């Protein structure tokens, strides 16, 4: 079978080699590093590629995943949250997927701010939340709405949409029907707003930096690869697209965590296997 033991099996065999091969060393030229005394890395082992790095100051990387573009980070720190803002108004972001759960955001021990469902001041830039719809994803898995508004003097408002699921416990995967659900709102999400501006005539639907959905949880490797690998499965472009060819082109453009736990991993397998989709590369 060639979603059988055996498959399965050599499958966590490259990309474990993958994992291990892609640990950062200290001042790794292939990842990011601290500018100065500010944190950079939420999690000092999670690392964020230098070559895809959105901005020179937080956790954040373009993925590509066949023909998706997404970007993926992880949940920014206090002191990167202005920044943070900038680059969902730069890229015109079409969705914001905050996979990170409510009980993790309200611990204040984690550090990870409530930026999206309160407004907010951070340094110039002023967010205004306001709330939209709830939508059940199955398993009793709930995504919740809202709208952030981001303005500052001298830039154009802009206002992205935010699909937040705050019952997706840390290190868990979520079945494959609630991450095919999902993964259906947050590309529905991200289209609509996408339509918009293509019916304003907007630019930044000619540059392939822009109007990426940003989808991060608390590291950005777990529960948001598990997300960014259904989502590029939803994508019609990306016909016989491995699974070994998914994971390993997430982890050499953000770390080698990305899918951190077998269970996530087995979601990816169980949404490939549906499909016809091969896990392995001949
Ligand atoms: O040390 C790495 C680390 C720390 C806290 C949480 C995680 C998560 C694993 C998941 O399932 C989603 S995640 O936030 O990437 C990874």
């Amino acid at each position: 079978s060639p979603y059988g033991p055996e498959a399965r099996a050599e499958l966590s065999s490259r990309l474990t080699t993958l994992r291990n091969t892609l640990a950062p060393a200290t001042n790794d030229p292939r990842y990011l590093q601290a500018c100065g005394g500010e944190k950079l890395n939420r999690f000092r082992d999670i690392q964020c590629r230098r070559q895809t790095a959105v901005r020179a100051d937080l956790n954040a990387n373009y993925i590509q995943v066949g023909n998706t573009r997404t970007i993926a980070c992880q949940y920014p720190l206090q002191s990167q949250l202005e920044s943070h803002f900038r680059m969902l108004a730069e890229n015109r972001t079409p969705v914001l997927a905050v996979l990170a759960s409510s009980s993790e955001i309200a611990n204040q021990r984690f550090g990870m701010p409530d930026y999206f469902r309160q407004s907010g001041t951070y340094g110039s830039i002023t967010v205004e939340s306001k709330m939209t719809q709830q939508v059940g994803l199955g398993d009793g898995i709930m995504a919740d709405m809202y709208t952030l508004t981001i303005r500052e003097a001298g830039q154009k408002t802009i206002s992205v949409p935010v699909v937040h699921v705050g019952n997706w416990p840390d290190q868990t995967a979520v079945s494959s029907e609630v991450t095919k659900a999902l993964a259906s709102l947050v590309d529905q999400t991200a289209e609509t707003k996408r339509n918009m501006y293509e019916s304003k005539g907007s630019s930044a639907v000619a540059d392939d930096s822009k109007l990426r959905p940003v989808i991060h949880c608390r590291a950005g490797v777990g529960r948001t690869a598990q997300l960014i690998g259904a989502m590029c499965m939803n994508d019609s472009r990306n016909s016989q697209l491995s699974v070994e060819d998914m994971v390993s082109q997430m982890r050499v453009q953000r770390n080698g965590i990305m899918v951190q736990k077998d269970e996530q991993l087995d979601v990816l397998i169980k949404l490939a296997e549906g499909q016809g989709r091969p896990l392995l590369n001949s």
